[PDB]
């Protein structure tokens, strides 16, 4: 009788994967009960719906979804307004490809830097590799208002939680990265990004 | 023609050959040796991965990106449910097939792996498949009554059981029944490489 019946999200307030989803929810303006989870003490209602006990986990009546991209895609399709994906197959495939490249080229490296199981070498090299990669891609931010598009999209939702975390990743971008820095300044100021932040995430910057 | 860079032995490439077969689209298949990466593939895919789909101005890779592209590009016949909830459940089940079954299949087949990891992966895979067999009685396809990208992830692993060193127990009848009809389907037969044939 106590089964889930309202939209809610099990979210680790410190975790960039959870941030992705909180950001997509904030862009959609939908009503959602955020449920903070400690990643070392999973709640019981989460375990009985996600046998991997990962977050973010999105639940609603007769619904349990996890893995951030599954969730984000569910959200884009369930709540079309406003659109965070292009509609036609070519553009849509290019946005999904770019989300996969962000995951492998950037998110993986951030995860290596943050994970206490990483060796010294691994963390340092990843941290350096991530800094050089973002520096490398920076000129592309002079070409579109968002990342590889003039439109807010799930691409941005994947990238922004990492960029928000550069200080906690021990990374600073050089002056030549102005375009990427300008993107960050614009994007962090948007109301939906400001709404996506947990308190612990706020405390990660000034 | 659309072109597809495909490793004829690789289950991930098999997924995309199978989707292409389901959609009946005319495709130039270019076989790739993982040891020797074609220049024209390097030009469009900086990771040198397969399967890779190329059209004019289009280069897609990662098997799920490619499969979803093919579902949206060539809508007939549909390989995904139309509505957001059932589609989310279909994507979730593809994720679970990936982490529970494909990852185990990958460790078995990787020549880099130690013998102990290969042994446990075989056993884990054998048991999970045997456990879900009852589900195959409830639906014509895997967790649905319509051919789907879910089956497309699953079938290349099922095909590969003998090379993985797994036989399903006689009690797994609904799963075997699913295989018996699924393997005989014209698109599935169209999907097989000469090397995949040689695995049974």
């Amino acid at each position: 009788l106590g089964a889930t019946n309202r939209l809610a999200c099990y979210s680790d307030p410190a975790d960039h994967y959870s941030h992705r989803v909180r950001l997509v929810l904030a862009e959609k303006g939908v009503s959602v009960q955020l449920i903070d989870v400690d990643p070392a003490h999973l709640p019981r209602k989460l375990a009985e719906v996600n046998p991997y006990g990962s977050v973010p986990t999105l639940v609603d009546r007769d619904l349990a979804l996890y893995e951030s991209t599954v969730v984000m895609e569910y959200l884009e399709e369930r709540y079309p307004h406003p659109p965070l994906m292009p509609v036609y197959p070519v553009a849509r495939g290019n946005s999904r490809l770019l989300m996969h490249r962000i995951q492998r080229d950037w998110c993986a490296l951030a995860d290596t830097v943050l994970d206490p199981r990483s060796s010294e070498a691994a963390r340092t090299e990843a941290r350096k590799a991530l800094r050089e990669s973002l520096t490398g891609v920076s000129p592309l931010f002079s070409e579109f208002a968002c990342f590889m598009s003039d439109e807010q999209s799930l691409v941005d939702c994947c990238l922004l939680p990492i960029l928000w975390r550069l200080p906690v990743l021990g990374i600073e971008l050089p002056r030549q990265a102005k375009p990427l820095l300008d993107y960050m300044e614009r994007q962090f100021a948007r109301e939906p990004f400001q709404a996506s932040l947990s308190s612990v995430e706020r405390e990660m910057r000034k």
